[PDB]
Formats: C-alpha cells, structure tokens, sequence
C-alpha cells in the first residue's frame, strides 16, 4: 500500500496511464497541485518522461522538481541536455549484438563462456546524466557510422571460417543497433554472421531462419523467441546440430545454452541510485507507468523501492 517509506524516501504511488498521452500528462499535472512537497517524479516507460515533462510545463515547474526516467525518447535526451530531467536509465541493444557474436565465436572456436547456474547473463544497463549525455550520443553516432565500440578490447579471437546466425523478433529499431553491434564483433573476430530478421513478427518466420540455419551448418545461434512456450521444439531441433543461445528474450523451457539479457530489476536499482543523486536530502516520490500488470513495470518500480530504501541484496555471485 501506498505511501511507502523507503529510507529517507516517500513513494507516494504509482500512477498508470493506460499509454495515453494526455492521461500520463494529466496525472503528472494533478501530482504537483495535490502534493505540493513532491520532490522527483519518475516516468517508468519511455513515454512517461515526455509527459512528465510536458505537465511540469503547463504547471510552470520545470526544475523545481527533479524527473528521472528510462529510455532515450527524444524528449527525455532533450531534457537532460538543458537539466529539466536528471538522468535515465538506457538498453544496450549494441552489446546485445556484439557479445552474442562474441560469445558464440568463442564457444564455435573450443572456449569457455563463463555462465552462472542460473544460465543468465546480464548485459548492463546505461545510466545516462548531464555529465555523461554527450559521450552517449558520440557513442551512438559512432555506431551508426560502422565505427562502434570493441567491447572485448585486447582479447583476440580469430573466427575465421566461423560463421554465426543472429536472430531477431521484429524490424524494431531497437534491432538497427544490435545489428551494427553483430557486424562490429564479427569484423573483429574474422567471422561471418547472417542478422536475420521476422519482417512480420511471426515465429513461422522464426522457424524458416532456424532451419536454413541448420541446413547451412552454422557454428552458432542467438534468437529473441517471438513466443517462447510455443517455439521450444523448433528451437530444440537446431539444439541437436548446434549451439542455441537465447538474447532480449528467454526460452528457458528449451535446450538453449543461456540466455543474455536486461535486468529490469537491476535497471529498477539504478534508477533508484538516479533518484538519490537527483534530490540527496530525501523527499517525496511519484512513479508513473503505463499498467502495473506488465512484468517489466512490476520490476522497474521494485527495484527503485528497494534501491532507496537500502534492501541488502540476496545474491549468489561465485
Ligand atoms: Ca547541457
């Protein structure tokens, strides 16, 4: 229930929006005029922030209260450049591409990938801030170009005669940068990946790559399954002749090696750590969402609450 204290935190809710605009706008703005002490407000999807924005407009508040958000919607990137938002917490969907390439060509080529019991591999968030904003968008720029990071720096692979399939779950642009991550890793590595892409987002698309995959022989296979409970058997069958790892989205019910991927609640703590660098003397919090039913809510605003209110972390790490 809310409010929730939360060290020196006050979560006064969590309001939901339904993803419409004017909504998420509207329930910023009655925010500020029934809690006048509000000291942060938190978009939770990347629409929020925009919204909170646009209330502290109409509201005549722009910097008298801290905004932290998630992802890198124009208008968020917008606000921390001239400091009407904090920071916000971004994906990686370059190292998505980069560290399947990787990985793969290492295990193609008789090396080890060091992966937990639980068979999951966190790729890093990004917090973005002020301080930081510019080397993001010469990083991004960079990319765009051809000219990304290398984000396995010395360590030498050769993967020539390795070659390595790719796959993703739609034409998003979120996809655009983890392609160019994949054609960095393999112009570092020597070998040769096929990016493959469902232009409808159907996993009968899915299943065509998986068997072309096979009958091409490739050494390797990263797939963001489009229905996970319902793509076990194909993605087994490309088990059988090769190593199958899972990116962006887990089949955890197959023969999948492991599965790289984004912690939502981890991003959740990072979010949390934003907030206490926004407003360090504690004060007033309101979370702002599309719907809580939504896992990725439910993980984002959980970890900003345990991240404020101190939670030790229950971890195995070995
Ligand atoms: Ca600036």
């Amino acid at each position: 229930g809310f409010p929730r204290q939360c060290g020196d935190y006050t979560v006064l809710g969590i309001l939901t929006d339904n993803q419409d605009n004017s909504k998420a706008k509207e329930n910023a703005e009655t925010t500020l005029l029934r809690h006048p002490n509000v000291a942060c407000l938190v978009g939770l999807w990347s629409q929020n922030t925009p919204m909170i924005l646009a209330g502290l407009r109409s509201s005549d508040a722009i910097g008298k209260v801290a905004v932290v958000g998630f992802d890198e919607h124009p208008d968020t990137l917008a606000g921390i450049r001239d400091q009407s938002v904090y920071g916000t917490i971004v994906q990686q969907p370059y190292a998505f591409g980069y560290r399947s390439v990787q990985w793969l060509t290492t295990m193609a080529k008789g090396g080890e990938v060091e992966v937990p019991e639980s068979g999951m591999i966190i790729i890093p968030h990004r917090s973005i801030t002020g301080a930081n904003v510019n080397e993001f968008a010469a990083d991004i720029d960079a990319i765009k170009s051809g000219k990304g990071p290398i984000l396995s720096g010395e360590q030498q692979i050769d993967g020539s005669g390795v070659r390595v399939a790719y796959i993703t779950n739609s034409l998003d642009p979120f996809w655009t940068l983890a392609d160019a991550g994949c054609k960095r890793a393999a112009e570092q590595f020597g070998c040769e990946v096929d990016v493959q892409m469902p232009s409808s987002g159907s996993i009968e698309e899915q299943k065509r790559f998986l068997e072309s995959n096979v009958a091409a022989k490739v050494d390797g296979i990263a797939i963001s399954p489009i229905d996970p409970e319902n793509q076990v058997a194909m993605i087994n069958d490309a088990c059988k002749v090769t190593p199958v790892i899972c990116q962006d989205s887990d089949a955890p019910a197959s023969r999948r090696k492991f599965y790289l991927g984004t912690s939502n609640y981890l991003a959740g703590r990072a979010a949390g750590k934003l907030i206490q660098e926004a407003i360090p003397e504690g004060g007033e919090v309101m979370l702002f969402v599309g719907k809580m039913e939504v896992l990725n809510a439910q993980e984002r605003s959980q970890g900003i609450m345990d991240e404020l209110a101190g939670k030790p972390i229950p971890a195995i790490l070995q």
